[PDB]
């Protein structure tokens, strides 16, 4: 990885210690990015619903993993799980259950930096996994490309800023998301976000993350060329929303 200090190195030491997983997929593969220019085509609002584990307060809108993910099945395009386990709660057993209920793509999210995670990632029935280019030389980032592909998947590729969308691009990334918030102090910054929505090639599929929305924001962005959104607190809060967004 990059040489990086505070929370992300802690997760990155964390990442690279992460045994891998005893598990025999018993699932198809679906592939997510292509799926989404399958929305495209029929003009269906393409979104990946972000499962978090724990509310963050009090409030008590902590959604069950299973009956989160049955729901979103008829509606979004795929989903999105955490397996990060210190910082964000997740587990793997927790993707294999989720993966073995439904039938749509899933992304597993967490910090990538080792190929023994993609081998986790497939046995455990994810489709697709994250790579963050922040955390990982350039180097890396285009061995775990080829890693992925070599199991049929093509990764969401994150990026933050413009030298993140630089590497990308020379790389070949396909798939590519796109930050709200700033990777070094957590604001959210949604015109930084859309100015590098403006500069990625239409050819690739581009996805940014958004935590809360407007109807009209998401209009606007479709109209930029962005083929999907990554969406989280909004729907944790309030799933049924997701049927406002397709309709």
């Amino acid at each position: 990885p990059r040489y990086l200090k505070g929370w992300l190195e802690d997760v990155v030491q964390l990442s690279l210690r992460r045994p891998s997983v005893h598990a025999s997929r018993q699932r198809p593969i679906i592939s997510l990015n292509e799926r989404i220019l399958e929305f495209n085509k029929r003009n269906i609002t393409a979104i990946i619903a972000v499962y978090e584990r724990k509310s963050p307060s009090g409030l008590d809108v902590e959604r069950d993993p299973i009956e989160y993910a049955k729901y979103m099945e008829p509606y979004a395009v795929g989903l999105s799980i955490t397996t990060e386990e210190k910082y964000f709660n997740g587990s793997y057993e927790m993707l294999r259950k989720i993966a073995s209920s439904v039938s749509i793509p899933i992304l597993m999210s967490d910090f990538i930096v080792k190929e023994s995670q993609i081998d986790d990632a497939y046995n455990l029935g994810a489709d697709t996994v994250l790579l963050i280019v922040k955390i990982l030389t350039e180097r890396e980032l285009e061995s775990l490309l080829e890693y992925a592909r070599g199991y049929g998947m093509e990764p969401l590729i994150l990026i933050n800023d413009e030298n993140d969308l630089d590497i990308a691009l020379r790389i070949g990334a396909r798939f590519i998301g796109i930050m709200s918030r700033d990777f070094e102090t957590g604001e959210i910054n949604k015109e930084n976000q859309r100015k590098l929505i403006s500069m990625i090639p239409s050819n690739v599929v581009k996805v940014p993350k958004l935590d809360f929305f407007e109807p009209n924001e998401i209009e606007e962005l479709r109209k930029l060329g962005v083929n999907a959104f990554l969406i989280s607190s909004s729907l944790m809060r309030n799933p049924e929303k997701i049927k406002e967004l397709i309709e």
